[PDB]
């Protein structure tokens, strides 16, 4: 496909989601470009926009392989096989390093918009694209432990591989899944930078 920009993809995504019957959904966008797509979706579906703040906890010597994830609240969420690939002390060391990467950014975002409730509500996870699904999987791991009524992964474009990984864990809504997936930015005419200040500006509109 080929979107003009992130707002354009967000509009089309909201339209693909409308038939699902979500009720006043909490639309969570992955930082940073994903927040733009998420905001447009939230506005079109009459939902509430917020950001999902998480980090993947990778395996020893193999960071690309996830053994769990840590959320902005500090909680460590491990996959069923984590201990089969590493000992608890390593997991604790890795978790601490990931908390550091997330801390300052989470503090500034939360200063302008407090974490919206997710328990018992319909939750939509959004990003402007998914090449491998690493971050999205971490997001799912944390969100699932929060007791949401329903979880839907929604993305403008995704690689076949990413879709399979995510679809194995949740309902997935993807507008395009090119068999020859290049890079996320290749499917946007305007793939400009979205700064932390831009994310803060968006988040401010949703605070009380």
């Amino acid at each position: 496909m080929r979107f003009r920009d992130r707002r354009h993809a967000g509009a089309l995504l909201a339209e693909a989601l409308a038939p699902l019957g979500l009720e006043a959904p909490v639309v969570l966008g992955l930082p940073r470009g994903g927040v733009v797509v998420a905001d447009e979706v939230a506005r079109r579906l009459g939902g509430e926009l917020d950001v999902v703040l998480v980090r993947k906890v990778g395996a020893p010597g193999n960071p690309e392989f996830a053994l769990g994830a840590v959320g902005e609240g500090g909680e460590l969420v491990l996959m069923p096989y984590a201990l089969r690939y590493a000992d608890q002390s390593y997991l604790e060391r890795e978790a601490a390093r990931q908390r550091d990467v997330l801390r300052k950014r989470a503090e500034r975002y939360r200063r302008v918009r407090p974490k919206a409730a997710r328990k018992g509500r319909d939750v939509v996870l959004v990003d402007d694209g998914v090449a491998t699904g690493a971050s999205m999987e971490a997001a799912l791991s944390v969100v699932f432990q929060e007791g949401p009524r329903r979880v839907v992964v929604a993305v403008p474009v995704a690689s076949p591989e990413a879709v399979e990984r995510l679809k194995a864990r949740a309902e997935v809504v993807a507008l395009s899944v090119p068999q020859d997936f290049a890079a996320v930015g290749a499917y946007y005419l305007d793939f400009g930078e979205v700064t932390d200040e831009d994310v803060e500006a968006i988040l401010l509109e949703w605070a009380g």
